[PDB]
């Protein structure tokens, strides 16, 4: 699906990326054991990085706006839940809050005048 995305197939990929995601979610739910639990961190791995990719292909997509922060947040929140040792979530997390921060700005520039 990285490769799909990389061939300019946007949509249809990241509606995949939900889909997978749902569905893996689904089977950790499903999880239950001690070697499953470390097949559990292993999907945690995983699926934190397809957040992080659901993310960033939304935000590409459908830009930036009041509609699109909530959304982007909330995955980019939930890759991080899943792995919170990894600096590429917790960077994007913090990168998107702080594009929220100058997009509220940009707005509060506009209501002004």
């Amino acid at each position: 699906m990285k490769n799909m995305w990389k061939s300019a197939r946007k949509i249809d990929a990241f509606q995949h990326m939900q889909h997978f995601v749902q569905t893996m979610q689904q089977q950790a739910q499903h999880a239950i054991a001690t070697e499953d639990q470390q097949h559990k961190q292993e999907l945690h791995k995983l699926m934190a990085r397809c957040f992080l990719k659901l993310g960033e292909w939304q935000l590409n997509l459908q830009g930036i706006n009041e509609s699109t922060i909530p959304k982007v947040l909330q995955y980019y929140s939930a890759a991080t839940e899943h792995d919170r040792s990894w600096y590429k979530a917790w960077h994007a997390w913090a990168v998107m809050n702080f594009e929220a921060v100058l997009h509220y700005k940009h707005q509060n520039q506009a209501r002004d005048e």
